[PDB]
């Protein structure tokens, strides 16, 4: 019932009517909502006659004397009315401390958000954008932010709010279906407004939660961006028992525009400056107010934006036969499923098969969700479809076929696409001083805002203190993880006529029974093992093993290697396998028959064949040959994903070798049955090889680290370290790779690429914690396990 109303709680922090944030989206403001509290007379704007100026209760915004104390004047008053400068025309001044008024108790965060605001957009700089051109300058910035996949407003901005992969918090699209619910989700209409959509724990709560006022973060878009600003700083002269201390701006802009003209259109301009006016009044705002020194703002955008057009479309209904009994979300990604439920016809397989390869140049790729990448984190919710599809960029996929096309641009592409980077500006008193820092990914703000403001973030999917080196002042100092499981060392126990593990070699030349010394650390660490041994975070029994050529911690009950180390120098060579040992597996003396793999599981197993962690090609000698055919070198191996593994080892490793002066490769085995990104207990293990208790890996990952220093080798470099690191799919087919019938030079690569990771997305998927012993500080190495080699 509207009958009440709204005098004198205006924008107030609260069946009775509202006169809030929100209330024009849910249809519950007071009759007197429009007309007291989104007053427009007069504009936004002092002009020079209205300075001193009787108060009238009709204009939007004051330039009488009391305004300064009520809090509602027009942010250009004191310099169209008192001789004052805008904040952009004073001199970038350090902020060595807050300066905040009597009473306040911790500086303000306002977060800027802005809806579709590439990263490039920024090389426009201060002929179009002088405010937010001086807050990037003066403050911390990054070249670009990384969004989180689809590249679509709602997960981004939730995202952005929570530390949360969409996936964990629920908002997968701006449209899903959940078939337990039995509902769709869209941006238009009233469903998006049921809690149950909304997992996670935004800032707003955590704040809330822990005694933190926080103001309303969103606005309903028939409110003007000024009044946004003017409300806000309102908030911000309120006394101490009700004023925020964190808050949210949101613009629309420059989306639509994007949409409309495309990322490079000359329209493009427009929005842009009308964004950068906002930003001019949210500024001069608080420097009236006494507070230009005093709050932490961040100017953030949700995600970029891509040339897209009409005539770049693909239609399903050119590579199936039945598209009326299918639903597809479209657009710059695509998700599949069955229109009804119970239709025996729906055939998931088909449909993939369908639209895989059938065409050179298709600009789509179908995906079960549990093979897409997984540094995407798209799989682990009942509304990311089964079916995926990923789409090129520049393009669109859609249903069929059935005028002029309005669109230049979208996005939602995968969110290392260059078009989808976004914007990161932090300034104020905790940010850094005219600092530059590298690109990083918007999972890990929620953290940073939460250290702001002096907030327990709520578990989430940042790494907390990989973004210390954005900040003035850290609270918080990050920990290093404990070790779960100590190592085993085991020593050489057993004869050779212990085991009867079905394996065989030509092997009697070898000296092991003479050698004295036979795998004893010697210099194997020293070097192999260049950043330490990883932790492993869970209960288990491992040993350590020492060879010439590389280090491995051996799961006694996975019956493999978690991770296998070794040093590979520049000037490194590869060498064949001899014929005489194509087929050679060895036992090894210092590891149990009985916590062995066995050959004859292999040769029963008519779909699994085996490789080793460490490739016999890059064996320092024939003698040495020998130590990478043990058994616990040997890892489960489908022959489609030998073509992979083998080209990796034998060609790329030594390239990446002679190309970064020498690398250290840690590599092993994933297991993630559930695709929930992270390490599988044996419970959740869904194959074996035939007849055994060998588990198959969904996944094998390779950690490759060099100097980045690159002047130096890789074992002796005194600075930073350069990391890149990949989680390829352990498939028994190379239907993902269009070309895999060429030549292995003309399609490995491109699919290692594409499963790029972050070391961080491997220590989750294996539970082992890397680059436990190096010469960087704690925080250094947090930056670097979340860096992702982008290939961009
Ligand atoms: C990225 O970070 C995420 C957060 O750390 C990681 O996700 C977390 O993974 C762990 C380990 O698997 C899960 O732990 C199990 O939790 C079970 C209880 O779950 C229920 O309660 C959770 C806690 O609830 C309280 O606290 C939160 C504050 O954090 C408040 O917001 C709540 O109101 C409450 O006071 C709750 O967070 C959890 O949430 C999920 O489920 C609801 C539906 O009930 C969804 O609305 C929501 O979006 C979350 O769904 C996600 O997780 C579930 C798994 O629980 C998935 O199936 C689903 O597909 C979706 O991903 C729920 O209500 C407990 O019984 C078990 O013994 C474990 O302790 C966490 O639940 C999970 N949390 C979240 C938010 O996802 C994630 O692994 C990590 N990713 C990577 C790659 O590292
Ligand atoms: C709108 C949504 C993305 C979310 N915003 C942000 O993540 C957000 C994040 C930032 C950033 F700093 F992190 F970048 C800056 C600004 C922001 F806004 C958000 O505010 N809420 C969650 C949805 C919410 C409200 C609160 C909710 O909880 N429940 C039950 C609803 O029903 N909600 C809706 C959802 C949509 C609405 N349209 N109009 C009214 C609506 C109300
Ligand atoms: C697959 O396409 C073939 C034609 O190449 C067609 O006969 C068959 O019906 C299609 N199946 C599906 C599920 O679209
Ligand atoms: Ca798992
Ligand atoms: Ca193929
Ligand atoms: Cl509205
Ligand atoms: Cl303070
Ligand atoms: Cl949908
Ligand atoms: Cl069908
Ligand atoms: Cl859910
Ligand atoms: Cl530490
Ligand atoms: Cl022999
Ligand atoms: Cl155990
Ligand atoms: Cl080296
Ligand atoms: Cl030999
Ligand atoms: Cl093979
Ligand atoms: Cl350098
Ligand atoms: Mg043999
Ligand atoms: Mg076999
Ligand atoms: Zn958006
Ligand atoms: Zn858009």
């Amino acid at each position: 019932n509207i009958s009440g109303s709204c005098k004198g709680r205006c924008f107030e922090l609260q069946p009775d009517c509202r006169c809030d944030n929100l209330c024009k989206s849910y249809t519950s403001c007071c009759h007197d909502f429009d007309e007291l509290c989104l007053k427009t007379a007069r504009g936004w704007e002092c002009t020079k006659d209205r300075c001193g100026e009787v108060r009238n209760e009709e204009n939007a915004c004051h330039c009488s004397e009391d305004c300064l104390a009520r809090g509602d004047c027009c942010t250009n008053y004191q310099v169209v009315c008192k001789g004052e400068s805008h904040w952009v025309d004073d001199d970038c001044e350090e902020i060595k401390a807050a300066e905040c008024p009597a009473g306040f108790v911790r500086p303000p965060l306002i977060i800027f958000s802005v809806d579709g605001f590439r990263a490039s957009y920024m090389k426009k700089g201060s002929k179009v954008m002088p405010n937010i051109e001086k807050l990037r300058s003066c403050g911390t910035h990054s070249p670009y932010m990384r969004p989180v996949y689809p590249t679509k407003t709602f997960p981004n901005l939730y995202t952005l709010a929570t530390g949360l992969y969409p996936e964990s918090h629920g908002i997968v699209g701006n449209s899903m279906y959940d078939p337990v619910f039995d509902a769709t989700f869209h941006l238009r209409g009233r469903e998006k407004f049921n809690h149950r959509w909304w997992g996670g724990q935004p800032l707003w709560i955590t704040a809330t939660k822990q005694g933190v006022k926080a103001g309303t973060f969103f606005w309903s878009v028939v409110i003007p961006h000024e009044r946004r600003i003017l409300t806000i700083l309102q908030w911000l002269t309120l006394p101490d028992h009700e004023r925020p201390s964190v808050y949210a701006f949101y613009s629309e802009q420059p989306d639509f525009s994007g949409h409309k003209y495309g990322p490079f259109g000359p329209e493009m301009t427009n929005p842009l400056r009308e964004i950068d006016k906002i930003v001019g009044q949210l500024m001069d705002g608080l420097k009236q107010l006494k507070l230009h020194r005093c709050v932490n703002v961040i100017f953030v955008g949700d995600h970029g934006m891509e040339d897209v057009t009409c005539d770049r479309t693909e239609f399903l209904s050119n590579y199936l036969t039945n598209v009326d009994d299918i639903t597809l979300v479209p657009g710059t990604l695509g998700r599949i499923r069955s229109k009804f439920s119970n239709n025996a016809k729906y055939d998931p397989k088909a449909i993939i098969a369908n639209l895989t390869c059938k065409k050179p140049d298709q600009h789509f790729k179908p995906y079960l969700k549990q093979h897409l990448p997984k540094r995407l984190h798209y799989a682990n919710n009942r509304r990311i479809e089964d079916i995926h599809l990923l789409v090129e960029r520049r393009w669109h996929v859609a249903r069929k076929p059935l005028g002029k096309c309005f669109f230049q641009g979208d996005h939602g592409f995968d969110n290392k696409v260059n078009s989808m980077q976004t914007v990161f500006v932090g300034y104020g008193p905790t940010f850094k001083y005219k600092t530059k820092v590298p690109p990083f990914e918007n999972i890990e703000l929620y953290n940073v805002m939460c250290d702001l403001l002096g907030l327990k973030p709520a578990p989430n999917n940042g790494t907390h203190g990989s973004l210390n080196h954005l900040l003035r002042t850290n609270t918080f100092r990050p920990t290093m993880p404990e070790e779960v499981t100590r190592p085993n060392y085991p020593g050489i126990m057993y004869l050779q006529s212990d085991f009867d593990l079905g394996c065989t070699c030509d092997d009697k030349n070898k000296l092991d029974e003479l050698n004295k010394r036979l795998h004893t650390k010697g210099s194997t660490e020293e070097r192999h093992l260049l950043y330490g041994r990883p932790a492993v975070l869970y209960r288990t029994r491992y040993d350590i093993l020492y060879h010439t050529d590389f280090e491995s911690g051996y799961s006694e009950i996975f019956l493999m290697p978690l991770w296998t180390s070794y040093t590979v120098s520049k000037q490194a060579e590869v060498s064949s396998v001899p014929d005489h040992l194509t087929s050679c597996v060895r036992p090894d003396v210092r590891v149990s028959p009985s916590f062995s793999q066995n050959c004859l599981a292999y040769k029963n197993d008519k779909q699994m064949s085996y490789g080793f962690l460490f490739p016999p090609y890059l064996s320092s000698s024939p003698e040495a040959k020998y130590d990478a055919f043990l058994v616990t070198n040997m890892v489960p191996m489908y022959p489609a994903f030998k073509r992979v593994w083998n080209y990796f080892q034998r060609v790329l490793v030594k390239k990446y070798a002679s190309e970064r002066n020498g690398v250290n490769v840690i590599s092993g085995p994933i297991f993630d049955y559930d695709y929930d990104g992270l390490h599988d207990t044996e419970d959740k293990i869904k194959q074996y090889v035939e007849g055994s208790s060998i588990p198959v890996p969904t996944h094998y990952y390779s950690i490759i680290t060099s100097c980045l220093d690159f002047t130096q080798p890789a074992d002796k470099c005194d600075g930073p370290l350069s990391v890149s690191s990949f989680i390829l799919p352990h498939r028994p087919d190379n239907e993902e790779s269009c070309n895999s019938s060429e030549d292995e030079s003309k399609w490995v690569e491109e699919l290692m690429k594409m499963h790029t990771a972050r070391v961080r997305d491997i220590e989750h998927l294996t539970s082992l914690d890397f680059f436990r012993k190096t010469s960087r500080s704690y925080p250094e190495i947090l930056t670097l396990k979340t860096y992702l080699h982008t290939y961009e």
